[PDB]
């Protein structure tokens, strides 16, 4: 099956998916200087206040908090969107090395890792059908640096030994995903796809220009997980990200100047 490695990594994935070498897809290299102020572009609204985490989850690939995606608890709205769009988990992708792991690439820089809150579109009535559809998702993308630490962060790092390997999982409860936000919502936005299979191209992306900085201790236990399961041998779950696809036919937007 698919994954990171030399014979099953993102060179391999149009094999089984041949939408990766699609029309829309993601992630891509954010040029700073072509992309295009959109004066019309509203500012996003980001309500977090009423969101119910439930679990976390080792899914061989990378790590998920879930959230409780039936009703409107955590939802975002305005921006490019239009609708409502519910909270349903995040997870990150990060890098070996400080200097590789983010999936978008800002004027060609990589940060060390990059943070996805994903979001489906509530009149498709749930997430599998959401993804069936060209505004069906909503992923907000945050960038990582290493530098002082991130304490929204740490809950999410502390529970990690108990989730090393694939197929893991553990109680998630009363996670605050607003203590995971740099502070301005300047952003940049463009349709795009998953960045992994299916690879299905059904998102708006919103990629925050303003990253939030976690510490070196934070991100090498980011690099402590396991892709494997246990009784398996132990592959670290590190560089669990797509690179730069091109860009197409496409125009990024940004909402600041
Ligand atoms: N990195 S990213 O934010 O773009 C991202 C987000 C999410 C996924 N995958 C999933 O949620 C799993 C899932 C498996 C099948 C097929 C679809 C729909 C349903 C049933 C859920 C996808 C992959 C990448
Ligand atoms: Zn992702």
């Amino acid at each position: 099956h698919w994954g990171y490695g030399k014979h099953n990594g993102p060179e391999h994935w149009h094999k089984d998916f041949p939408i990766a070498k699609g029309e829309r897809q993601s992630p891509v290299d954010i040029d700073t200087h072509t992309a295009k102020y959109d004066p019309s572009l509203k500012p996003l609204s980001v309500s977090y206040d009423q969101a119910t985490s439930l679990r976390i989850l080792n899914n061989g690939h990378a790590f998920n908090v879930e959230f409780d995606d039936s009703q409107d608890k955590a939802v975002l709205k305005g921006g490019p969107l239009d609708g409502t769009y519910r909270l349903i988990q995040f997870h990150f992708h990060w890098g070996s090395l400080d200097g590789q792991g983010s999936e978008h690439t800002v004027d060609k820089k990589k940060y060390a890792a990059e943070l996805h809150l994903v979001h489906w579109n509530t009149k498709y009535g749930d997430f599998g059908k959401a993804v069936q559809q060209p505004d069906g998702l909503a992923v907000l993308g945050i960038f990582l640096k290493v530098g002082s630490a991130k304490p929204g962060l740490q809950k999410v790092v502390d529970v990690l030994d108990s989730i090393k390997t694939k197929g893991k999982s553990a109680d998630f409860t009363n996670f605050d995903p607003r203590g995971l936000l740099p502070e301005s919502l300047d952003y940049w936005t463009y349709p795009g796809s998953l960045t992994t299979p299916p690879l299905l191209e059904c998102v708006t992306w919103i990629v925050l220009k303003e990253p939030i900085s976690v510490s070196s201790e934070q991100v090498l236990k980011f690099r402590k997980l396991n892709f494997n399961g246990e009784g398996e041998p132990e592959e670290l779950m590190v560089d669990n990200w797509r690179p730069a696809q091109p860009l197409k036919n496409r125009q990024i937007k940004a909402s600041f100047k």
